[PDB]
């Protein structure tokens, strides 16, 4: 009645241009790690089967749900990766439908099977009733949409379904049929309001009724919010994610009272600046990275107890972090913004 | 710059007699696990070889904040477990200043790590400012604590911080000297409000000032939230917590439209059947176990893509489930007030 164990069974195997035809055929939805090929000695082949493990388990608990998981050799299979899409070494690609979906987050049996589970969800979820619509206004980490159609034959809400496809699981899409909740939403009808991350007021997408390529070229320019959250489902995308080599990185505990004044303040500044294209905040929170919390003290040379921010330049690997005595020490919103400017116009 | 693997130093060895004293010495927060011997088989051996490699890592991740591990044999090691107090087996025992915490979650680095990152904080956190009296309200999944009091001189928090030392770091105990955050709580000087999980009343403890043993006897009386949730640091202390051998058991997924909405009626429910002794409900959120959703759903015949609530009997091994066509067939409070009442009596 526990946590599950590897049986042993080989349900992950190496995908090539024998077999990819039947391995696909195999799973309705396939998820394959495109790996470089692993050196020789014996502690890349280690890390290497350490690796496949993680598939194992991941594969094995999944197996009921129709996913497979497959590797690709980036060298021995450079030509089925190109057929497939596979081009960003240690990602890895789900394939659902018509759809590629490219997962660079921790390499985890836990995270890989949520996501995985958020992948296999439909990528529309309707609100109806106060309560739902208190639920989404709860989201907040994340960047989401809302839109109001007649109905669900209404091909207006079909384009805006055929959108959502394109961004799931990372941008959840919502709809609502009610006019009571479209009120309270300011939403007219066909009218699909985008709230970015962290953001109060959201941006209406114009010129509604709006097709699919309205709302996909919409959401590609609105991706990348002003404030954004490290997860382990995505940590790598993100980090990858750099503007001229600089993050800034803010440290705050949500649930400790000194984490959320900082946020709050985070927030403020994030919102006040949400135009300006050249801020981009990552907010890491170390009760989600616990593994990684001594290896950022000693690295930054901060207290991770404490709120804290900085500038890392991932270019020349340095950084730079705001001097607060202690937790009580916390910069107004003024002062954060001025901090940020003299760091960076420098 | 990423998860930290396990660098082949041994640190974690089998404490016994003979090195027990300089092994507490070594460390200034020493966790023992306290297992049975394993068995003589080759699987037995692997999985006890594994066991002490989630030691090491954790170990490994923690060596500089003053943290060791050990192992304590339930049959080589019997004498010295009884001098230290070690009796359920498989409970990680952390021995921090005069304390003894058990531990009884999951067994894996990250979580181990950051129950130890817990553990290394201050068992009582301040409150001042509105902010921060916000960041408090908004704890609802542990039972906690606030109490006012003149100073940190005073006598009475002292008292205080003694008693939240007995529970660290599972219930939190808070602490204000701000006239007007205690005016806001209601909380006349050495007051102290005990506000269990999920509710929304808190219950005073009677007859301040207190002294360490009232404030002690008072949460151990109402440790027993009537509505707790399943969460990885202690899945096994709630679950083996059982009532004559049954557990309510509501599945909701907090950030689904349908799961808040579920949950919503769950904690009306527990409010107001709150002062019950015989009920007792756990809320297993999905999200938080990916890699037990299947197991669930295999075992219990549901769909947990969906709010679902049953009975579970531990003690038969054996279990019934509220019939919902769909998330939108959720019980009105009534309706899930007469159905566990229909299960329970029969
Ligand atoms: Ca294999
Ligand atoms: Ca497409
Ligand atoms: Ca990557
Ligand atoms: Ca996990
Ligand atoms: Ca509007
Ligand atoms: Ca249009
Ligand atoms: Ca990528
Ligand atoms: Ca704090
Ligand atoms: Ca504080
Ligand atoms: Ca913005
Ligand atoms: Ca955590
Ligand atoms: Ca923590
Ligand atoms: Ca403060
Ligand atoms: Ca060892
Ligand atoms: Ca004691
Ligand atoms: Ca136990
Ligand atoms: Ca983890
Ligand atoms: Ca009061
Ligand atoms: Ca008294
Ligand atoms: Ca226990
Ligand atoms: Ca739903
Ligand atoms: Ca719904
Ligand atoms: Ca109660
Ligand atoms: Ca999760
Ligand atoms: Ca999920
Ligand atoms: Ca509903």
């Amino acid at each position: 009645l526990d946590f599950p164990e590897y049986d042993g069974v080989d349900r992950v195997v190496n995908v090539n241009a024998k077999n990819y035809k039947n391995v696909f055929k195999k799973y309705e939805v396939l998820a394959l790690l495109y790996h470089e090929p692993p050196e020789d000695d014996k502690a890349s082949q280690r890390q290497f089967e350490m690796d496949e493990l993680i598939l194992e388990l991941a594969a094995q608990v999944l197996e009921d749900k129709g996913v497979g998981f497959g590797m690709v050799d980036s060298e021995k299979d450079a030509a089925v990766a190109k057929k497939l899409g596979l081009t960003e070494e240690d990602s890895v690609y789900v394939f659902k439908g018509d759809e590629v979906i490219e997962y660079d987050g921790e390499f985890s049996a836990d995270t890989l099977v949520e996501f995985l589970l958020d992948v296999l969800e439909d990528p529309v979820e309707l609100i109806e009733g106060e309560r739902e619509l208190q639920a989404f206004e709860n989201i907040e980490d994340d960047n989401k949409l809302i839109g109001y159609f007649k109905n669900k034959d209404s091909e207006h809400y079909k384009a805006y379904e055929d959108a959502a496809e394109e961004f799931h699981p990372y941008i959840p899409f919502f709809a609502t049929f009610d006019s009571k909740v479209a009120k309270k939403l300011t939403l007219k009808l066909n009218e699909i309001d985008f709230y970015e991350a962290f953001m109060e007021e959201p941006v209406t997408i114009p010129d509604k009724p709006n097709s699919e390529e309205e709302i996909v070229s919409f959401v590609e320019a609105h991706k990348r919010s002003t404030l954004r959250k490290l997860k382990p489902e995505s940590m790598y995308e993100t980090w990858e994610d750099d503007l001229d080599g600089i993050h800034i990185v803010a440290f705050a505990e949500e649930t400790d009272p000194d984490g959320y004044e900082f946020l709050e303040t985070l927030k403020a500044v994030a919102q006040d600046n949400t135009d300006n294209p050249d801020l981009s905040i990552i907010w890491i929170d170390p009760d989600d990275f616990p593994l990684l919390v001594p290896y950022w003290e000693k690295t930054f040379n901060i207290d991770l107890s404490a709120p804290q921010i900085g500038v890392v330049n991932v270019t020349d690997a340095d950084s730079v972090w705001m001097e607060m005595d202690d937790e009580e020490d916390l910069p107004s919103a003024e002062e954060l913004e001025d901090w940020l400017e003299d760091v960076l116009e420098g």
